[PDB]
């Protein structure tokens, strides 16, 4: 089966108010060893957040400002992008890569269950021994309708013909890990 | 209940396309159904949604000159894409969308598909004229506030720089409620 | 006149605003015209051409949650703003817009304005489905004849490499040709 | 009168085919001391490109690419965001900062005029002796809207209405250089 | 202390480096060892450049595409030459150098030797920007306005209350720059 | 000559500093005077970090929001730290530097003593990658090359077709990286 957000998630999730200073957000992130915070939602409809170590040196510590006196809501994304459990590990690295974020809440519904990272896919995904190309399923329908079309033009037992489902079998075998 | 929501002005309208189908065929169904953006099909429960914009086929496609005839949708469609949960105030839709630089997503409630949102429908459709409320005002009043007590317990709780932070309180707290309104 | 231009798939309905006029009244023009995009009406001869978009609005302003009826189209615009010019082909337009990344323009001709382009106008009145043309390829078959031209003096002009460079040079000749059909 | 774009432009101008090679194109600026070719149209109806010193050393020293096998075309830009002659130079520099370019043709019509910088800018430009904010014009409409709405409000003699139109006043004196 | 906090203060110390000529296997199985989310590329020689791969240059270029690390070297995806950090360095400013080029780590170099390596992790748990917070280029601002105040005072005179004021500014931001 | 040209041998040699807190009104008089893109900030101190200010900082910052150069200063504009050349790095490096943090020209700095400033300009018209263009990396494929040709020697057998092959491209590699 393809692995799964919430098999490599980090599950310890801290959660702090936006109205907090970054003095306390740093505080929190130093006590518990945390890479990046949860924001509180206020109430049901409110999305979710996030603040992340990042955040904090690119927007605080860069400019010298006073973490004391900046609150996290000067500094957090909200809504954040967020992650489904059930989302395989190649697709969130993809949906990272696509918005150049490093880490997103994990939600099912509108519980928070872990939290995700490039660290967790790097050092807990399968990718080294399987590789599995993105949209590979997609790719396996074009190049059987690109191979059936070979065969009619050229024949059924022409070279073309044999090279173009031998790319078919390739991507079926590579699809089945 | 208050703040209007993104599923109260979302087109409802919303076709789904293959990411195996060619560009072709992608740009045949836009021109029909008169569509700026096509969901990507999950091919299955854990599949994520995906889109292919207007914007996706003009830089990728066009502006090459590539036969959209070969290319194939899973080449320039964005998957996973931002998602819009559907309760979520358009307030906080126009900032996901600034933040990530999109001007549409598809809004899904579990792994279901409601509809699509766009920039051109938080033109048309919010009430961000009539009632514009500044985001986080609610944290800004918190914050505002811890400040405020603190000026107090250390400069005296009749110090002018006491009164002036809770006067900081009030003008903000003014601003929440003339809105809320 | 073979290469569809601009002003073939540009929208002729296009409406200005004065600079001076607030994101409030910018938001009404929209709507009432149904506008993704307002010109912002040259002052003088020498000035400039502006536009506001919807996205300067929903960025700049909702995701902020400002009040329109404070804030003005001169505080938001693009001016000058980046212009198309009539003749331009549209795979051209094209390339402008992913180069600058903008999704819409409006079309100048000397400092007169005839219309307003964007990507769904592309999308949808671009021939390049059915005549797709790579961009300056007339440009890769002048460069592969002088390295085919090269490669002969070098290595003789009965050699297999000089027959291969120039039929490097027919494979895209035939190329422009399908196409320019 | 505003300073104009055609009266601080560089008018030596030399253009290149796309055809060429990025070799014959470092030659050129090499032989003549520019940071700039204009790629001809090579008709009436193809638009003005160009290319630039930092297209060439971003896009093939920086990889170590052969100039001798890569063409113009392949890191010119074309369209290029082109400039009028009647332009005033506040709006140039700004159409470059909004557009992150550096240097652009001046064109009028299709007849090519010159080509104009940054340094164009920085070394010709009225910038620091008459330095004017750009749409001041249109806040000073703003600015009589304002104060005459205040002034109805609270008072012909009151201190809003005076200082409202002193804001006008401050606004058309800096205007008028 | 008193003093600026210093890049080689917070760096870590265990730094691995690999050659560029690597498979990205072998770094990702290097970094999953060491428990790392960098590494330095080794110089091949005295005029060669430091590089780094990092834990995101592995998964924005390998993972999300599905490249086969096994194919895939070093040199495919590494910064090189990459950004250095004085060991000197004051960490306010590795944070605005990680701002305005984009990264979150760096070597730490003094000459040609490496002595660590420092991220943004780094200063999010150790730098001292809770308690000694101090604006970028204050000393700067500090410069401008006593340039400002000589000139007033000498402009309207020693004891006027214009200058009493410029030089106000001075002390403000002087106390501000310091504790 | 044959070897790979370096920073130092290309860098415009006429670098005039300038101090954070003037006005960017003295920054533009200094650059016209000695017609120059950019200038030098000057470290206060032996751990300040160097910065720079450019043609661009002060034409996107200033003239194009018509602010007044006489109230500003360039600390309000400058990059600080600044991405900085050691003199020793060869051309194709700076070149790659250069895209990789998005700016056009820095300080060649040797230890903390300022040598010179080197630039696109310089690099485009002083560098010798018409002549000898070599690919980045080159060097790394060599060693990746030589790795895979011993490894298919070792396994196949030293007189194998695919031994000789992998052989081969080392070889049309190293022909490639010289002239
Ligand atoms: C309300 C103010 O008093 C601010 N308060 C800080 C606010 N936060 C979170 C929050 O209460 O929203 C920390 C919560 N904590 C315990 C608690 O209150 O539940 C702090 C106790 N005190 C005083 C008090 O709260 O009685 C410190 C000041
Ligand atoms: C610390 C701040 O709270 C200062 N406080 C002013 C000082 N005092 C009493 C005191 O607070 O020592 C006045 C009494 N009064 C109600 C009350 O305090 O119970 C004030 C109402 N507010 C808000 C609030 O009180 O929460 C103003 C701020
Ligand atoms: C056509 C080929 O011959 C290529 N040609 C290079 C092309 N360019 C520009 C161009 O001609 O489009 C340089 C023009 N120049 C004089 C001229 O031709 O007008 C070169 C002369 N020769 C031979 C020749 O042209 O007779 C060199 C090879
Ligand atoms: C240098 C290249 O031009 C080689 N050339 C092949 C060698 N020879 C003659 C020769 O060119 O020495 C064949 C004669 N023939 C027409 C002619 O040359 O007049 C070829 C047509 N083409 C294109 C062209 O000729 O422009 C093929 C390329
Ligand atoms: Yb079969
Ligand atoms: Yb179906
Ligand atoms: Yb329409
Ligand atoms: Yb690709
Ligand atoms: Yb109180
Ligand atoms: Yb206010
Ligand atoms: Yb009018
Ligand atoms: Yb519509
Ligand atoms: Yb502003
Ligand atoms: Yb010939
Ligand atoms: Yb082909
Ligand atoms: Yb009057
Ligand atoms: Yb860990
Ligand atoms: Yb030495
Ligand atoms: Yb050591
Ligand atoms: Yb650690
Ligand atoms: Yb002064
Ligand atoms: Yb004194
Ligand atoms: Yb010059
Ligand atoms: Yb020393
Ligand atoms: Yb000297
Ligand atoms: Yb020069
Ligand atoms: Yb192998
Ligand atoms: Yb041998």
């Amino acid at each position: 089966m393809v692995l799964q957000a919430q098999e490599i998630m980090t599950q310890n999730v801290v959660t702090i108010r936006g109205s907090a200073t970054v003095a306390d957000a740093v505080k929190l992130m130093k006590e518990k060893k945390l890479r990046g915070l949860i924001v509180e939602p206020r109430h049901e409809q409110d999305p979710y957040g996030i603040v992340t170590e990042t955040d904090i040196v690119y927007k605080v510590a860069a400019f010298g400002h006073d973490p004391k006196t900046m609150r996290v809501y000067e500094i957090m994304a909200k809504p954040c992008v967020v992650v489904n459990p059930e989302l395989g590990v190649e697709y969130v690295a993809r949906l990272f890569a696509q918005t150049r974020i490093r880490r997103a809440p994990v939600i099912q519904g509108k519980t928070l269950l872990g939290i995700i990272s490039v660290s967790d896919i790097l050092f807990k995904s399968d990718f080294v021994e399987k590789p599995k190309r993105l949209f590979i399923e997609d790719e396996i329908e074009a190049a059987r309708e690109d191979a059936r079309a070979i065969c009619a033009a050229k024949g059924e037992t022409s070279p073309d013909c044999a090279a173009a489902w031998d790319v078919v079998e390739e991507l079926q075998a590579e699809a089945s890990h």
